[PDB]
């Protein structure tokens, strides 16, 4: 026996710098999802590892979580695994941040929600954030990830490129 | 617009008896669900709403979501949505509090953890459990509701007794 146990994965020192902190998550989402090919399983913990990570980096995140295209319709979000508060079912692509990022498969990162025109808010107090969109091996969304953050300009391309990193993981790692 | 949030749902007052948080969670699940059967984004939620509630219970709670029956597997949990750190991917029936829980389809209220034969820790902290079987029309398990906490002797059969009511309004609000 290791002496391990599946959750510390979520110890991060407050000693690591960021690079280190989201090289670990992505290192820790493989040994994870290694397993299996369950999308529910896999990104609930990815949710996990987010949500840590962030707070490990002194980000004041409030929400870290995904919408997953719906299975019938092709331009439908619906709420997936998440860490935080209660959040929106279901977004149609094209509609704020989440489905903004769902139709143009483009990263999206917003420092002032409440001046995004169409933006909406499942959670009152977020002031900033960040999806990345998770596209298969065909070119299409399959979900989304998202992040909010309490504070204004939360989020910047060290981010993106990472969670890019983290979509590019899930597409591999899971059946849709 | 009401001026309401999604997020809202989990902004209980600490000054609330817990017969009120509880019933108020079982309205909000029930207000949640409503609009889809969509049990992922269902469960979300009720995860958020679990683990809320019992923060705000003064509950030390380190984690608080689900495991459902695999669709090949008819003898097999797999992780499904929670709130809390990193956790076990697959439980089989009769192993562990939840597959206990699956196979008996009987509630496992637990006092201390390291005193339950074959105790599955997925987070070394636990010190305490309660699982609650998810039953189907045809009285078969669909799933499990599970909650840790931190110390000993987290949980009580008003516990149980909710999060029955609970497991119900998810059979009868989910397509698994
Ligand atoms: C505007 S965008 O769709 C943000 C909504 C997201 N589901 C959230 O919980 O913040
Ligand atoms: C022993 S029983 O399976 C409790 C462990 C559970 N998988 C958890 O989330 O902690």
């Amino acid at each position: 026996s290791t002496g391990f146990h599946h959750a510390d994965h979520v110890n991060y020192s407050s000693n690591l710098n960021k690079e280190e902190i989201l090289e670990q998550l992505l290192l820790s989402y493989e040994g994870l999802s290694d397993g299996q090919v369950n999308w529910v399983c896999n990104l609930s913990n990815a949710s996990s590892l987010i949500w840590h990570a962030y707070k490990s980096l002194a980000v004041d995140i409030n929400w870290a979580g995904f919408y997953v295209t719906q299975a019938s319709e092709e331009n439908t979000l619906i709420l997936g695994p998440f860490q935080g508060k209660v959040a929106c079912q279901m977004i149609q692509f094209g509609k704020g941040v989440c489905g903004t990022a769902a139709s143009t498969k483009e990263t999206q990162i917003v420092p002032d929600v409440n001046k995004y025109p169409g933006h909406i808010a499942c959670d009152g107090e977020t002031k900033s954030e960040i999806v990345v969109p998770i596209i298969s091996n065909d070119g299409k969304t399959l979900g989304v990830i998202d992040i909010d953050c309490l504070d204004y300009e939360g989020f910047d391309h060290v981010d993106k490129e990472f969670l890019e990193k983290l979509a590019k993981l899930i597409n591999k790692s899971c059946v849709f």
